[PDB]
């Protein structure tokens, strides 16, 4: 079978993808070997045992990427290079994996040659995998977008300083909870109080994200204005669907709030043809076997619409459609997907599976 190297499989992504592994039982159809960058098994900095492998699949990060796959590539080495990490993403012999949503782009690219294989990042990923219908019609002419993005994005550390927040908040009022009868007001002045203090721990976001948001994701970039975070929204997203010739406008501002691991978009697609809403919602619904199209209802988008239902699933719901005031070409939705699986370690795991075969 197929001989695949693992690196960074301990780390949180890698970890997502070690179990989503073993649930679906991907290790019966290769030969895995592990490696890691410990001197405490093989070394994940050996390009000779690197070599020897048909496949490479790593989640250890940018730099490790950036140190070592110049340097096996310089070796001769034929082999398959499937990442995680965003090093690679743009490079014209590298593509970004979503197989639901960019097979045929996959099956030419592995034909033309090509041996790298880079997932997408978290937020064009799960907006593909929801409104990828209005992408396959062709539909889309633009799209702005307000995301809602949580903790996991930026690390583990950053979901351990988030909880933290939450716990000094809460504790910070703990008795005048408790009584029914204590001022709302004078609880909040205390809240927003330790909220603001020396003590509140903020050294992972560079600002209080539990109870607040931070309107700011990653570097700016002097160039458009934007943050990396919001860029790769055009970039990325069109690279995913070949179409970097004819690109297709996808834009908006990025948010992060206090949320372990779903990631969730306010998205405003301008159409180009007036067409039924319900017409719009098959052509949603028949994408994928993932994305779920919730009706437009307040019980149901209360039950199912939310970070707190699709965490740790593989469900990417999609709901609140409608057309805006704008006119009839003009579409609302709002979606929720998990970002460390198919903002992460999913899309990994699928063009794997696709390679080992």
């Amino acid at each position: 079978m197929k001989n695949v190297g693992f690196i960074g499989w301990r780390g949180m992504v890698g970890s997502v993808l070690m179990d989503r592994m073993s649930q679906e039982n991907d290790f019966e159809n290769l030969n895995p070997v592990f490696f890691t960058t410990s001197q405490a098994l093989k070394s994940a900095f050996d390009i000779e045992e690197l070599k020897k492998l048909d496949i490479i699949v790593t989640c250890q990060g940018g730099d490790y990427t950036n140190e070592v796959y110049p340097k096996l590539k310089a070796t001769g080495w034929d082999g398959y290079w499937v990442d995680a990490a965003s090093a690679l993403r743009m490079k014209d012999d590298a593509i970004i994996v979503l197989d639901p949503v960019n097979q045929h782009v996959i099956s030419e690219g592995l034909k033309k040659g090509i041996k790298t294989f880079v997932g997408g990042n978290c937020t064009v990923s799960l907006m593909l995998m929801a409104i990828g219908g209005l992408f396959e019609k062709d539909l889309v002419e633009w799209i702005s977008v307000a995301t809602y993005q949580a903790a996991s994005g930026a690390g583990a550390k950053n979901m351990r300083e988030l909880l933290s927040q939450m716990g000094l908040l809460e504790q910070a009022v703990s008795s005048e909870l408790k009584d029914p009868a204590s001022s709302i007001l004078d609880i909040e002045r205390k809240v927003t109080a330790k909220m603001r203090a020396d003590n509140f721990p903020t050294d992972n976001f560079g600002a209080a994200l539990g109870g607040s948001l931070i309107p700011w994701i990653d570097k700016l970039l002097p160039e458009t204005g934007q943050t990396k975070e919001e860029w790769k929204g055009y970039a990325e997203t069109n690279k995913i669907l070949g179409l970097s010739d004819n690109p297709i406008p996808v834009d908006g501002l990025c948010v992060k709030i206090g949320a372990l691991r779903c990631h969730s978009q306010a998205f405003t697609i301008k159409l180009k043809k007036d067409l039924p809403l319900e017409e719009i919602e098959q052509i949603i619904a028949s994408h994928n076997e993932w994305v779920k199209v919730i009706p437009n209802d307040k019980e149901i988008t209360l039950r199912e619409l939310t970070p707190a239902k699709v965490t740790g699933t593989l469900s990417v719901p999609v709901g609140r459609l409608r057309k805006l005031a704008m006119g009839p070409e003009y579409l609302a939705a709002f979606t929720v997907g998990d970002q460390l699986l198919w903002g992460a370690a999913e899309p990994v795991r699928r063009i794997l599976k696709q390679l080992v075969a």
